[PDB]
């Protein structure tokens, strides 16, 4: 088998990309943000506590008649922007762009934090990270790609994230019309139950490529490129009155100015991420200083190559017994 399903950008600024989702019988289509760096899918539901509902779409198991409840089951997820969320279980019928998973467990909300209550267009999130990660207590459960991977033509998925616009998750299969070249594989340490790979390098702009290695996740659920300051600081040399700002949290710019593009690593290949994605926009509304798309780790302590970097490709999420990662540029 295999799916194949639109990935929309929530904003103007790519802060994010839904997937809609089907779930239950018969089918409530939810609106997901497929996450590679978490393994939970879990869903506003009729079971959120009703203040931190507003406006998103919820999953309502007992109009689900393929809806069990998993018994004795919670879960409980912090992330790495400080959100956080926790319910209970239930096991449903779940389809993503025409790939069908029986007996998913479908983690239901009963307190998310006000990160998720704000943004009204996200109804979700759905992991794509390994199933070690997956937090349901006392029996972990499985992520809908590992519970796909047996059923699927290859056990892989792909994402095709674009930039200020529409992209594609395949399951299944690599569409070869999708990139340019050939797609570039690379080693993977699941280890820390991440799609954690080690890039070789970086340029910035036109300047020479700096041979490095950069070990550092692909998770399509973070917004920026986090990369180690040294790294970061040669970035925003290039570009003009560019400043680390503590008040604001990370590096800004002019708005005024034009950005470098940022070349990135993988083997002997190099994925090109233009200037324009690394602009974020005002820092507040009518602000001429604006936030940059590329920040420091330090502190994080992982390097996530997040939507930023990810956008700029077309990526390869190999799930067979030796896992890696492919890029091809596109």
């Amino acid at each position: 088998s295999t799916g194949s399903a639109t990935t929309t950008p929530i904003d103007s600024l790519d802060d994010a990309y839904i997937t809609p989702v089907q779930i239950g019988t018969p089918a409530q289509t939810l609106n997901l943000d497929f996450d590679t760096g978490s393994s939970d899918l879990w869903v506003f539901s009729s079971e959120t506590t009703a203040s931190e509902v507003d406006g998103q779409t919820i999953y309502t198991p007992s109009k689900s008649t393929t809806a069990k409840l998993l018994s004795g089951a919670t879960w409980s997820i912090s992330y790495g922007d400080g959100s956080s969320s926790s319910g209970d279980v239930y096991t449903d019928t779940v389809s993503v762009g025409g790939l069908t998973v029986t007996g998913q467990a479908v983690e239901s909300a009963k307190k998310v934090s006000s990160s998720f209550t704000e943004d009204s267009t996200i109804d979700g999130l759905l992991g794509l990270a390994f199933s070690t990660l997956n937090t349901v207590s006392p029996t972990q459960q499985k992520t809908f790609f590992d519970n796909a991977k047996a059923s699927l033509d290859s056990p892989v998925f792909t994402a095709d994230l674009g930039y200020h616009a529409p992209g594609t998750y395949n399951f299944g299969f690599i569409d070869t019309t999708a990139y340019t070249g050939s797609i570039t594989y690379t080693a993977v340490s699941t280890k820390q139950g991440f799609w954690e790979w080690t890039s070789t390098g970086y340029a910035v702009g036109s300047g020479t490529f700096k041979s490095t290695s950069i070990d550092g996740i692909a998770d399509t659920g973070t917004t920026l490129l986090y990369l180690p300051a040294t790294v970061v600081s040669a970035y925003w040399a290039q570009v003009s009155g560019a400043k680390s700002s503590s008040s604001v949290g990370g590096y800004v710019f002019p708005c005024s100015a034009t950005l470098p593009s940022f070349t990135f690593g993988v083997g002997s290949a190099r994925i090109v991420i233009p200037g324009d994605y690394i602009d974020f926009g005002p820092i507040s509304t009518g602000s001429s200083s604006c936030f940059g798309g590329i920040q420091s780790s330090a502190g994080i302590g992982i390097n996530i190559f997040g939507d930023v970097a990810l956008k700029a490709a077309f990526v390869v999420f190999n799930g067979a017994t030796t896992p890696t990662l492919g890029f091809a540029s596109k």
